[PDB]
């Protein structure tokens, strides 16, 4: 549980560092600085406008942007679910 | 204890809707103008429908730290709702 | 499980009958006929644009529309989750 | 059997993306123009992001029965994904 939350924080910072670098100059409102990146990736993780709102606009400049976001969604959504289940299981 | 979980959620929902009415009511009246409008918006935000693009990003354009309220709200309420729904299903199977 | 799926089908038809009647004349693209209603309520159940896309526009004509949709979401989302868990538990 | 579940999902994803490319490719080329565009749209539809307002409702304006493909697709894939993720967590706890 504590290790799961630690893994998620590491992945969140590494991904937000990568995203700032990859799409920061082209998409500054969403990935302009580490803070803007951490906010966008949290939004993308919850799945709110991930494609129509973020990825489809991003792919119009970077056609492979899906190689970053789709694996990010698969990894973080599974981890978040696994973490929440882990909290409930340990408390019981 | 299921009933206590639902009670905790109702308290958190009213406290948050009181806080939100005060924080964003004057600037964003269609969404947080009164306690009722606030309770509706926070239910929407809790389900995750247009939470960012639709609500938080427009709210952050006036209040840049609005994320300090909404992100912890989402983390707390979504976990509690999940925990509550699991608790109902687990207790009904045992009984 | 079979009874859960049966309860959901009854609730889906009753709600789509109610919705056709309540918002059919005012919102015909979404609730014009039982079919359009069953499609909208399935969308609302999955939570896609339930508020900004459907309920907020509907509330502008019917200010209490939330008394129908919010309890509908609470009932159907819980039942769907309970049904899917029930399938997985019975198969194991 | 986890590995078989992931295998079933991949088969369903390719079959559905083949079917969708054929059905809506000429009418909706930005979303279903090629197998790649189709696999991306169906992943989006599977996560439920703008599935109706963004994709299906525009698609139904040309193909009124499009719901016969997408609604069963959502029911099948979302259940399988949930079942797969639960299967991973259950097997890791047992081992
Ligand atoms: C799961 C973990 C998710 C963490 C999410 C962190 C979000 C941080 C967002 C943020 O702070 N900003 C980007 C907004 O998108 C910047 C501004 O809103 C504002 O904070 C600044 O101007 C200054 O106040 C900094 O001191
Ligand atoms: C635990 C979930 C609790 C959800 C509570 C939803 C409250 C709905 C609030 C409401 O009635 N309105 C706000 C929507 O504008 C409309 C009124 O102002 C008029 O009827
Ligand atoms: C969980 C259960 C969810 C059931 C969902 C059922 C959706 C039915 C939607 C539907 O069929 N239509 C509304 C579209 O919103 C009508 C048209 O698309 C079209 O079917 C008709 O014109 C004729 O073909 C009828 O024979
Ligand atoms: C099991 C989930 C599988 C998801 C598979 C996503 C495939 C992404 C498809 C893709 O590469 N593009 C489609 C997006 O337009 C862009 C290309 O056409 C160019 O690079
Ligand atoms: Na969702
Ligand atoms: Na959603
Ligand atoms: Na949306």
């Amino acid at each position: 549980v504590g290790s799961v939350a630690a893994l998620l924080t590491v992945v969140f910072y590494i991904a937000a560092v990568m995203a700032t670098n990859l799409y920061g100059a082209t998409f500054p409102e969403w990935f302009g600085d580490l803070s803007k990146s951490l906010y966008t990736l949290f939004q993308v993780m919850t799945l709110e406008s991930w494609s129509m709102g973020i990825v489809r606009p991003v792919m119009n400049v970077h056609p492979n942007a899906w190689v970053f976001f789709i694996p990010f969604i698969m990894l973080t959504t599974f981890t978040v679910l696994n973490l929440f289940i882990g909290i409930i299981v340990d408390a019981m």
